[PDB]
């Protein structure tokens, strides 16, 4: 029945908190909530450099949850390095959005990538078809039972095959 579910894991843990703090239980939060509905296909997608330790200076809280879901086979990290000078991040949104977009799944994300639906034409599709926005009140994960509004379907028809 269910289908695959791919969360933005940089997207939410932003989110979640601190609008200036990558807060990871928004990710478990998120997580969780995909859980309790009965789903088992879930990957959640975060840049490798976010394991580093620590980075004191980038803000971050509940880091540890983030190697806990990697165990659990559910979050993936992202590949990244430090290149000559800085920093080479390669674009988590390709990864996640390819993944989803390969799995006939969704995406859940604020984001809605439009460099991503730019570039291919057969993704903006997909983004417009499939993204999955949702509001944070505290720690409680809301996404909407109208996903793309009164036309499109109900949620449960969306999480669906
Ligand atoms: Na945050």
């Amino acid at each position: 029945d269910l289908r695959p579910v791919v969360i933005d894991g940089s997207n939410v843990a932003m989110s979640h908190g601190n609008k200036e703090v990558f807060s990871c239980r928004g990710i478990l939060l998120a997580v969780n909530w995909f859980l309790e509905r009965g789903h088992t296909d879930i990957t959640v997608f975060v840049p490798s450099w976010r394991k580093e330790q620590p980075r004191p200076d980038v803000p971050i809280t509940d880091q540890h949850i983030l190697r806990e879901l990697e165990k659990k086979k559910i979050l993936v990290f992202t590949p990244s390095r430090r290149v000559g000078g800085k920093r080479v991040v390669c674009y988590d949104d390709r990864f996640i959005v390819k993944l989803a977009f390969e799995s006939d799944g969704v995406v859940v994300s604020n984001d809605t990538y439009r460099d991503l639906q730019g570039e291919r034409q057969e993704w903006k599709r997909f983004i417009e078809e499939r993204l999955l926005m949702y509001s944070f009140v505290n720690d409680k994960f809301m996404p909407p039972d109208d996903p793309l509004g009164r036309h499109g379907p109900s949620l449960d028809n969306f999480l669906r095959k």
